[PDB]
């Protein structure tokens, strides 16, 4: 179970990652996250300073990815996971949307065919401090 940094995931893959929760919105048809761990990839979709939502308190530019959420993943986290929590993601599906722009796939997998995975890290785990450390550097600049 090898992690990644989100800045080196590609499409069509298996990935496994920590992040920050910027935003969650459940539906009646999934649950979304959008998460970050202060990286960059070229495929992720450019957020705006300008026309994004007041609320969202992530970094902007590429560099964060869409997380989407089905059946006992969406059950699971819909009231669960919250803005500013730490994930860990574990053998998510990555894939492009109708766009071009990457994003994470937790489906239905009732088998445990895949060993996807989320789960709530603590705040003060040290497998996080990577990401502090990028956080600063982003708000510092």
């Amino acid at each position: 179970d090898s992690f990644s940094l989100l800045s080196q995931i590609t499409p069509h893959q298996r990935c496994s990652f920590y992040a920050q929760v910027i935003k969650t919105w459940y539906s009646d048809k999934n649950f979304t996250l959008y998460v970050t761990d202060y990286t960059e990839n070229e495929l992720f979709f450019p957020m705006s300073p300008y026309t994004s939502s007041s609320r969202w308190r992530g970094p902007f530019g590429r560099f964060s990815i869409r997380c989407i959420l089905w059946d006992e993943h969406d059950f699971y986290c819909r009231n669960y996971i919250k803005e500013g929590d730490y994930v860990v993601m574990k053998n998510v599906r990555t894939k492009i949307d109708h766009l071009g722009y990457l994003e994470c796939i937790l489906h239905g997998d009732s088998a445990k065919r895949y060993n996807m995975s989320i789960e709530k890290v603590d705040s003060e785990e040290p497998e996080l401090n990577e990401i502090k450390s990028r956080k600063r550097l982003y708000v510092q600049n």
